[PDB]
């Protein structure tokens, strides 16, 4: 997260942390969202690599022992049918994993609560994009969870062609683009939480930012819509 402001420790409870092993350790590589106490939704493209993945919930310090982190594998991963890694621009950049274990809920592990099927946005909504992603383009990882306020720009703006044209579908959710604050890499498949009557909902799942930064004037970081993909996820959930 470029131009973010570090997260007190209980606001973003169903944030997870996607991790990959490497030697004898383990890399944040993305975000992703708590939905189930086995089930974690996260960008297709995060999961393309042949990787071993793991899930950390209740992490705030990638770098720290926090006291609050449990560790879990990641045991089955479903990756939307209609995803093409070499086509993030034709949409469908989710992912389930089901975990090996059920995590434990408290003040720090929560589920991400989910908008209703078809909700858009109005231009301008509320939101905060969160992660450990890069805090400059070509940065380095954030140590502790970043937020950034992002408010959205709805299809009509971002689709204009001196913002994303035809690149942003509308299963997509654009916010940010301010030039100073946005998603950046590592906060790909973590939450976009908006605001509607009085409660956070997690409305984006991170997905592309511009190859010429992370945070651009009028490239809004791109997020696929989460209420898009309602039937998909409870699908995949009762039949898994
Ligand atoms: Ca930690």
């Amino acid at each position: 997260v470029v131009g973010g402001t570090e997260a007190q420790r209980n606001s973003w409870p169903s944030q997870i942390s996607l991790q990959y092993r490497s030697g004898s350790s383990w890399a944040h590589t993305c975000g992703g969202t708590l939905i189930r106490q086995n089930w974690v939704m996260t960008a297709a493209h995060c999961v393309d690599r042949e990787l071993t993945f793991r899930v950390v919930v209740g992490e705030h310090n990638l770098n720290q022992n926090d006291g609050t982190e449990q560790y879990v594998g990641v045991q089955k991963i479903v990756v939307h049918p209609y995803w093409n890694t070499d086509d993030v621009a034709a949409g469908y950049d989710i992912a389930l994993l089901r975990l090996a274990q059920s995590v434990t809920l408290n003040s720090y592990v929560q589920l991400g609560v989910l908008p209703r099927a078809g909700t858009i946005l109005a231009n301008n909504s509320p939101c905060y994009i969160t992660g450990w992603g890069l805090t400059r383009t070509n940065g380095q990882l954030a140590q502790t969870l970043q937020q950034a306020y992002l408010p959205t720009v709805d299809y009509a703006i971002c689709s204009s062609s001196s913002y994303w044209g035809s690149t942003v579908k509308n299963s997509m959710v654009c916010a940010g683009g301010d030039g100073v604050r946005s998603g950046c890499q590592g906060d790909s498949g973590g939450p976009l939480h908006c605001l509607v009557n009085g409660q956070y909902a997690v409305h984006g799942v991170t997905s592309f930012v511009s190859r010429l930064g992370c945070n651009v004037t009028r490239k809004p970081t791109v997020f696929t819509r989460v209420s898009a993909y309602i039937s998909w996820i409870n699908n995949v959930i009762a039949s898994n």
